[PDB]
RNA sequence: GUUUAACAGCCUGCCCACCCUGGAAACGACUCAGUCGGAGGUAGGGUCCAGCGGCUGGAAGAGCACCGCACGUCGCGUGGU
């Protein structure tokens, strides 16, 4: 499951919740998986999605709202998008291709 | 009774709004009341907005108060604080 993967990551893995810090690590190209929620602004998730391929990242969209997607990550705040520095021991970026 | 107009310049910068750095649970900030924050708070530094705000020019030469000299019939006279 997304979610349980998602929980192991938060867990032992390094993660950035936010739309600034997703733009920063796919600037920094740290990142490796970006999550965008139904939530997000068509506007946002475009450019999300155009920073993603010029940097040749994948994005995955998650099935749920920022609430959901804020829930799932362990916070008590939304989570509009969130970039996978590195999965500590989830396969994510394994399983999603 | 012990005053300072329109207008010109400089300064200031309410309550908000906005920008940059940064990334927050042991959640924090916060109003009389609320409310705000990964759609980026607290924090640090800035931008802008109001003013019937401040200083200067206008403007002390004016107005007001007080104290005097003089013509003493007609100087709307003359001086000081
Ligand atoms: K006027
Ligand atoms: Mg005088």
């Amino acid at each position: 499951s997304i979610n349980n993967r998602l929980a192991l990551v938060m867990k032992s893995g390094k993660y950035s919740l936010g739309y600034k810090t997703v733009l920063k690590t796919l600037r920094s190209s740290k990142g490796k998986l970006i999550l965008i929620s139904n939530n997000c602004p068509p506007l946002r998730k475009s450019e999300i999605e155009y920073y993603a391929m010029l940097a040749k990242v994948g994005v995955h969209h998650f099935n749920g709202n920022n609430v959901d997607l804020g829930t799932a990550c362990g916070k008590y705040f939304r989570v509009s998008c969130l970039s996978i520095i590195d999965p500590g021991d989830s396969d994510i970026i394994k399983s999603l291709p």
